[PDB]
């Protein structure tokens, strides 16, 4: 089977364009926009890492990776902007592996992406 990647953020467009171009890359992907259901969505698609988007609706990215955080050990990589209120450094102490500027130079994404899996 092939990897999964899991892309949790609200911008419907950046999303599309993270399917098609991860799935471009060998990949499965899956889309939720909303933090709240991004447990539920882990467990159940069982994904090899997770796109987290920084600012969310429902729950922060921050408290997002907490909570997946808790329930594994799975790889998330956040997705932030220079504009980004919250800090970043805060979603790496709360688990996360890494972290991307957005936007981004897909080439670039999909590299960091093999780096953390
Ligand atoms: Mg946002």
């Amino acid at each position: 089977m092939r990897q999964r990647i899991l892309v949790v953020d609200d911008d419907a467009s950046l999303a599309e364009m993270l399917t098609i171009v991860l799935r471009g890359e060998g990949f499965d992907t899956a889309v939720i926009g909303d933090g709240t259901q991004a447990l539920t969505a882990v467990r159940e698609l069982r994904p090899d890492l997770v796109l987290l988007d920084l600012m969310l609706p429902g729950m922060n990215g921050i408290d997002v990776c907490r909570v997946l955080r808790a329930d594994s050990g799975v790889p998330i990589v956040m997705l932030t902007a220079k504009t980004d209120t919250v800090d970043v450094v805060l979603g790496l102490e709360s688990g996360a592996d890494d972290y991307i500027m957005k936007p981004f130079k897909p080439k670039e994404l999909v590299a960091r992406v093999r780096a953390r899996l």
